[PDB]
């Protein structure tokens, strides 16, 4: 209504029900929109984000729509802190979910999680939209066990330089290809690399990648052409798929479309 752009939600329409946690942007809450609809509400800590650039990009993000992509509903601006309003993912972040051993996952379920994410990434790829920080910690799980990709693109607007470049102590070294670590060369192929690392995370039930190394050591390992190896729960066909994301040469890495086809083939073959 009056005073609100299409990308703009009225905060007054929100009822907060439960606190969900605190990240580097701060607090995230579960609540309702206009009394009925489940939403998540992420509150951006003052001073943490390039807010104007983000708000403008929010307009683009609103047009992104896929069943395996966390749906942005809108943003609450001209209040501090600003809110990001999205669909609510009841079972939380993929990473913690994988580490909960009680689930006793079948490898079928793990392959499906991979397929969930790969569908989202094929969609983003089809819209020439890079994630830039794909990892288990950023994927979410809904009440039906479906995995969706979240925080897509968001790292572009983080002001904390510990997060922003390779020479930073909070950069995702472990999810980065050699050309990112060496030259900061981002592309669809650095999203691919990170996806194979995510398949590894999934098949490893949430182990941190290169868990015995520091980031610095990991970068050296990668630069020398050494790689993550096969998780116990991954078949040879699945390992082949994740390993193919890590070709030293970016143009030799597959697309998300080819990855999806590979994953469907393995699914049919191991069904
Ligand atoms: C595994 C790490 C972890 O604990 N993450 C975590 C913890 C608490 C709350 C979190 O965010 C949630 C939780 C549940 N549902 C949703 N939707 C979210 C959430 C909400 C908003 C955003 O922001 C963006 C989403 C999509 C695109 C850009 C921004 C992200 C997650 C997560």
């Amino acid at each position: 209504g009056l005073g609100y752009g299409s990308w703009e939600i009225d905060p007054k329409d929100l009822t907060f029900l439960k606190e969900l946690g605190t990240g580097q942007f701060g607090v995230v809450k579960y609540g309702k929109w206009r009394g009925q609809y489940d939403v998540a509400i992420k509150m951006i800590k003052e001073g943490s984000m390039s807010e104007d650039e983000f708000i403008e990009e929010a307009k683009v993000m609103m047009n992104l729509s896929h069943e395996k992509l966390v749906q942005l509903y809108g943003v609450c601006t001209k209040q501090r802190p600003i809110f990001i309003i999205t669909e609510y993912m009841a079972n939380g972040c993929l990473l913690n979910y994988l580490r909960e051993m009680r689930h006793r996952f079948q490898t079928q379920q793990l392959l499906e999680m991979c397929k969930d994410v790969c569908e989202a990434m094929e969609y983003l790829e089809s819209k020439q939209f890079l994630h830039r920080d794909l990892a288990a910690r950023n994927c979410l799980v809904n009440d039906q066990g479906v995995v969706k990709v979240s925080d897509f693109g968001l790292s572009r607007y983080v002001l904390d330089d510990e997060y922003t470049s390779s020479v930073g102590s909070k950069f995702p070294v472990r999810w980065s290809p050699p050309e990112v670590l060496m030259y900061s060369k981002f592309s669809s192929k650095s999203d691919i690399w990170a996806f194979g690392v995510l398949m590894w995370e999934i098949y490893s039930l949430g182990k941190m990648p290169y868990e015995r190394f520091t980031n610095s050591e990991t970068a050296e390992h990668i630069a020398q052409g050494l790689r993550l190896y096969r998780p116990h729960l991954a078949s040879e066909k699945v390992y082949t798929i994740m390993y193919s994301c890590w070709h030293e040469k970016a143009d030799e890495r597959p697309t998300f479309k080819i990855l999806l086809s590979n994953i469907l083939d393995v699914m049919d073959e191991e069904s």
